[PDB]
C-alpha cells in the first residue's frame, strides 16, 4: 500500500537505490 506510490512517484527517484 505504501509501496505503491512508492515507484509510481518515487520511482524515477529510486533510480539510486532500485537502480
Amino acid at each position: 500500500m505504501w509501496k505503491t506510490p512508492t515507484l509510481k512517484y518515487f520511482g524515477g527517484f529510486n533510480f539510486s537505490q532500485i537502480l
